[PDB]
């Protein structure tokens, strides 16, 4: 009983529907490799170092899915890099076919095999139990769609059905904006949270199970990913810890023209409204609230610089180690700074908002991750002498996206045209494919 | 004009008297060195790795600078190892002193001459121009009686007599509680803040003249000391940045048996009266704040254990190569980022309430303290290196104060004799000449 297509809902709730499709607005695609070079380096033997940009509107999660060179060109429903998982933050055909399928189901197979399935916007069924004879009347019905975000929620004493109103909106948002991981043979979403949410929890959580995402393909570090941990940085924060939802400032109350009440469904940044965001709990004008949000920003920008440049010296001072003969046990303690140092650092800064949710909480893990990192390149410095080598590590040149996609032994002119192939031709397909099934309208 | 005899007001503002005479409560002595013995190894070669206790009442100003082993035993007025600059923050006689005698003449000489002239405890007269009609007659009449902090406010381009109200009452607090230097023969004090307040601001005037307060005797590099930057610290936060002033939080306006208001004169703990301080502004209870002003200082406590571990290895790293026969030059740049290490680090928790002023820019402040640790170990790693050293290089037993002022060679048992001689000695003496003198009743 998931319905997907989310037009169905747009005459019953035309305020809610056309303000949540008014994200196709928020439609520039910031490339965040070419801002910062040095993350093709550290992400260097991942696909985050083939593409990477800037969150845009929940009305592009699935044509960003389906562009990202991260997810390859498959050629039949058992090809391609990545899994089912990637699809699950993406679109309520997610919510549809772990109902129709099962969990285990869904997970099963390649990101390719749900191409033909996985079809409608992010949208009503991802955070609303549209099922239910309330909704129709106007009331939000708020629920967990997706069983790993409740398992989770669970697993930090927050099961959702015990959590009151104000808990429940964040929660909604916490299905996917979190960090996570694929656990088990079928790659299935889990979020880290066993142990608790901080840097310090997750780390000593993935390094109990000897879970690796990649391996640096520089330094050769089994390395761990962080993604997006809005859920858990925006607990550690001032706002979080005095239940400020993630509603309060991305999805406020507004009027309509006839002035009735209703949640503003276009997300995105809350100073686009500051009259019915900030401006509700604070007295300080827009620019003065701006201006501090950009300071953290900045201070955030400049620290993170500080501790990307000693990772990128890292790895490279590692690949020269590998290249005057370091063997895998020499190595080791070396990989085990780099890992943890990039660790603290990735999940620092890959919510794109931690200036503003919990800046101090962000500023504290890249102090964390600088900390590894000077014990990374001492031991480094120690083993390079060994081998007879006394002299600084020299970079090759990174100074844009593309000399350092071409650094690390990407061939992006193939990589791309392969792309740029399989969007023109086998997106199309997947669109009729679920139109004649009526999965698409 | 200036009266250092605070008692003479205790009739005319009994209120306001009873409470400043009350900082006497707040009594207890720390030993932050017996906490933390890190801090004779970072400040090896200083007085502040002889004795290094946390602040407590004002009424103790006078007895803690008299007492500390820092400012040693002196056998007469033209000995001992500390100027005259010492005293400056801790009685109203300076300003009688700076008055009487100008201030090049209060600056000329060593600590040992000021001691039967300055025997008044903080307060009236350091903060108020008591000689104004106005100021029997209740009304505070603020000022600054220390003409170098006149300049420091007039160098952020705040002149005091021109700031309102508000701005003054920090004003008068930022006499003292900042960070300083000794300028010239003279040992003038002097706030580094020509070029702003920042740590970069700071750091970048203090190369520009090329000061240094002392050398670091395992390390030999040329350091700088940071002192307790609350003024600094309080503007970069955000109560600074919402002209929550100093005495919102630690004067708060309180009512006398009688009903009639007064600013409390019990400076402390702003907690001690939450109803009349953060209550002021805040809904939330006295232990929520609590609980995130304590989370805040176990962050901070945290991080700055990790700098100051890599900072101890960095001077210890730099005696090994040192003795190994490293020269001036090759020394030099290592020298540069442990001295940039250091300073950053020092001005980050110099300050005791700086995770309750600006937590977020202490955190900043800390992670680009390590990055500079990272450089400096790196750096003599590859030196050691080229001296035939690649092994990591041992660090003494530093796990207690007492262990850490053997390994860098204070003879403490003989310090501290030769200090309680003096103490049960030279300050009757001088006392007995102050009275004399009519300067003490
Ligand atoms: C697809 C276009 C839809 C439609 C038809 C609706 N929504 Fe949402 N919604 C979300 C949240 C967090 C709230 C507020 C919850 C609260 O106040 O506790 C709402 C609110 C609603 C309502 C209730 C009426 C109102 O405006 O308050 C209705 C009828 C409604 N919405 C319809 C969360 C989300 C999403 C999270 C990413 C998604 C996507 C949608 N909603 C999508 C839609
Ligand atoms: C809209 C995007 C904003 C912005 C820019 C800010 N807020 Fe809030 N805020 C709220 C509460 C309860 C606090 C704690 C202080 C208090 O008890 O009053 C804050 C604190 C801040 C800060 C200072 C904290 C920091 O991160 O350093 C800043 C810069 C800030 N806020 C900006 C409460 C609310 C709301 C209540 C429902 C809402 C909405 C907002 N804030 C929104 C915003
Ligand atoms: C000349 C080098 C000296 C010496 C020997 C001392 N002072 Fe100061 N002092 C100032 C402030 C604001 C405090 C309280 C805040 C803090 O310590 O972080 C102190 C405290 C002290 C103490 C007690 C604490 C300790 O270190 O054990 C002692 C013994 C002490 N001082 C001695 C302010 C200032 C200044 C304001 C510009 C100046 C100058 C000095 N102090 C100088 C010295
Ligand atoms: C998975 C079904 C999601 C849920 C539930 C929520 N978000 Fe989301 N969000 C998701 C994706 C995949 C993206 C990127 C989309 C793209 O193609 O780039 C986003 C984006 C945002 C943004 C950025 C918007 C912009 O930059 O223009 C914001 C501020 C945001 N999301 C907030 C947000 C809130 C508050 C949520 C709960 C109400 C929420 N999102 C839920 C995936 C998912
Ligand atoms: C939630 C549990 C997710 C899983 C599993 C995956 N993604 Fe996602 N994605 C998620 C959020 C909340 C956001 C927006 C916030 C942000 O910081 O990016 C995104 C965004 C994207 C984007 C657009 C931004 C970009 O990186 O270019 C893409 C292309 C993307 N996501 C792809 C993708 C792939 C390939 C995944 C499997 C590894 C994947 N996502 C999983 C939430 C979640
Ligand atoms: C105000 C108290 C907020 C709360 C609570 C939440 N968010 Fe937020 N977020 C807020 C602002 C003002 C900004 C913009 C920062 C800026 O420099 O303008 C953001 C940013 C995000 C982002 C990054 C989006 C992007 O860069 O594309 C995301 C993905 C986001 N916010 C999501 C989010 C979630 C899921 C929240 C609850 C966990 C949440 N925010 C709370 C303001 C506030
Ligand atoms: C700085 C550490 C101070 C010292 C030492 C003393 N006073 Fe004070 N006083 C100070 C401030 C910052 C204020 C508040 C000014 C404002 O704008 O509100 C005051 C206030 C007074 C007043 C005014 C009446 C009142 O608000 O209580 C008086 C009469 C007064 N102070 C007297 C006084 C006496 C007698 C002192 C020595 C025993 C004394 N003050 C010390 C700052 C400081
Ligand atoms: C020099 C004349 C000062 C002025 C003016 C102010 N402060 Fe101060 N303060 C000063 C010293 C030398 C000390 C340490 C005293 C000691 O012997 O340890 C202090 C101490 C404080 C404290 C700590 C109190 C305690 O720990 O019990 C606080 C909270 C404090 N000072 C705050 C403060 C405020 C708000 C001021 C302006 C009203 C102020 N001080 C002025 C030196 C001087
Ligand atoms: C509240 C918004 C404050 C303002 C503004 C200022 N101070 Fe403060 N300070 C405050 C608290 C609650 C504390 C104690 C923190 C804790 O862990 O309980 C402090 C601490 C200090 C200290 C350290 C005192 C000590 O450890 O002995 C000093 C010296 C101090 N505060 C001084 C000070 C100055 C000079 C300020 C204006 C520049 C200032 N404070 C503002 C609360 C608040
Ligand atoms: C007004 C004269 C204040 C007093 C007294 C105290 N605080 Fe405050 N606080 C005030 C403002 C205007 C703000 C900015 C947020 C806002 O409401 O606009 C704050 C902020 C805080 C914070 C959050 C920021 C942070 O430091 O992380 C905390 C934790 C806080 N305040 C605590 C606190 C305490 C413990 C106080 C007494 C010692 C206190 N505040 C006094 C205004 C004022
Ligand atoms: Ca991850
Ligand atoms: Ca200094
Ligand atoms: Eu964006
Ligand atoms: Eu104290
Ligand atoms: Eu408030
Ligand atoms: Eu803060």
């Amino acid at each position: 009983t998931v319905e997907a297509k989310n037009e169905t809902f747009a005459p019953q709730h035309p305020d809610q529907y056309l303000s949540w499709k008014a994200t196709s607005e928020q439609s520039e695609r910031v490339d965040a490799l070419a801002e910062d070079p040095r993350l093709v380096i550290l992400w260097a033997g991942y696909p985050f170092s083939r593409d990477y940009n800037k969150p845009r509107g929940h009305a592009f999660a699935v044509t960003d899915v389906r562009e990202t060179l991260r997810t390859g060109a498959p050629k039949n429903a058992e090809d391609g890099p990545l899994p089912m998982a990637c699809w699950s933050c993406k679109s309520p055909d997610v919510a549809r076919l772990i109902q129709k399928d099962g969990e285990d189901g869904y997970f099963h197979g390649k990101w390719a095999r749900g191409g033909p399935e996985i079809v409608n916007n992010l949208g009503c069924a991802d955070c609303h139990n549209t099922a239910s004879p309330e909704f129709a009347k106007g009331k939000p019905e708020l629920t967990l769609s997706r069983p790993y975000a409740a398992r989770a929620m669970e697993a930090i004493g927050k099961p959702f059905e015990k959590a009151g109103r104000f808990d429940q909106q964040s929660m909604v948002c916490g299905q996917c904006h979190v960090e996570y991981y694929f656990d088990g043979k079928n790659k299935a979403v889990k979020f880290p949270w066993d142990d608790g949410m901080k840097v310090e929890n997750m780390e000593q959580y993935y390094d109990k199970i000897a879970f690796s995402d990649w391996t640096n393909s520089l330094s050769k570090t089994p390395m761990l990913k962080a993604q997006h941990p809005e859920y858990e940085t925006w607990t550690a924060g001032i706002h979080g810890k005095n239940n400020v939802t993630c509603i309060d400032c991305h999805m406020p109350k507004v009027q309509n023209a006839e002035g009735k009440l209703y949640t503003d469904h276009k997300i995105g940044n809350p100073f686009d409204n500051f009259a019915q965001t900030c401006a509700n709990c604070h007295t300080q004008d827009k620019a003065a609230l701006q201006k501090v949000v950009a300071e953290r920003k900045q201070s955030i920008n400049d620290l993170k610089i500080k501790v990307e440049d000693q990772l990128v010296h890292a790895h490279f001072e590692a690949k020269a180690a590998l290249d005057a003969g370091a063997t895998e046990a020499e190595m080791k303690p070396i990989q085990d700074d780099i890992r943890h140092a990039q660790w603290r650092w990735d999940l620092a800064i890959a919510s794109h908002g931690i200036h503003m949710h919990a800046p101090e909480e962000g500023l504290r893990m890249l102090g964390t991750a600088m900390d590894k990192a000077a014990d990374a390149r001492t031991k480094l410095a120690r083993l390079l002498a060994t081998k007879g080598i006394t002299h600084e590590i020299q970079i090759p040149d990174i100074s844009t996206k593309e000399k350092a996609q071409q650094a690390i032994g990407l061939n992006m002119e193939q990589i791309k045209a392969e792309k740029q192939d399989f969007i023109k031709t086998v997106i199309p397909q997947w669109e009729e494919q679920a139109r004649k099934n009526g999965l698409l309208s």
